[PDB]
């Protein structure tokens, strides 16, 4: 019952910062443009200790399976390949990326009725916020 209230499916209704984020982790141009006009479908499940999140749009669809504090190969929509590790920090789930040196957290809490992402590349913050599709 550990993620219970994450799980479901979420759709993306609005967006803060995101493009300077993006800029931040070091994404070229027209990834920039395309990738953030995406309105992605967030689709979280949970099969015993193994959490999935998958998202589907239509620059690009990705999915990552895990368990709790065991890090895993991830290729992120802008076609990094990282090295990932998530774990739930009281109540929210905390996911670290690191690739080349560098480091971004993508932080997912549920508040109200949302979802709310933060995602942070150094002293840069963007807030995604989902509801439930
Ligand atoms: O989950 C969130 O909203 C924030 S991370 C984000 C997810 C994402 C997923 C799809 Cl399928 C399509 C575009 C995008 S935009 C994007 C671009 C670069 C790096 C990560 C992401």
């Amino acid at each position: 019952h550990m993620c219970d209230a994450f799980v479901g499916t979420w759709k993306l209704v609005s967006s803060e910062n995101f493009d300077d984020y993006m800029k931040e982790v070091g994404v070229g141009f027209a990834t920039r443009k395309v990738a953030g006009m995406a309105k992605p479908n967030m689709i979280i499940s949970v099969n015993g200790d193994v959490i999935t999140i998958k998202s589907e749009s239509t620059f690009k669809n990705t999915e990552i399976s895990f368990i709790l504090g065991q890090e895993f190969d991830e290729v992120t929509a802008d076609d990094r390949k990282v090295k990932s590790t998530i774990t739930l920090d009281g109540g929210v789930l905390v996911h670290v990326q690191k690739w080349d040196g560098k480091s971004t957290t993508i932080k997912r809490k549920r508040e109200d009725d949302k979802l709310v992402v933060e995602c942070v590349m150094k002293g840069v913050t963007s807030t995604r916020v989902y509801e439930r599709a």
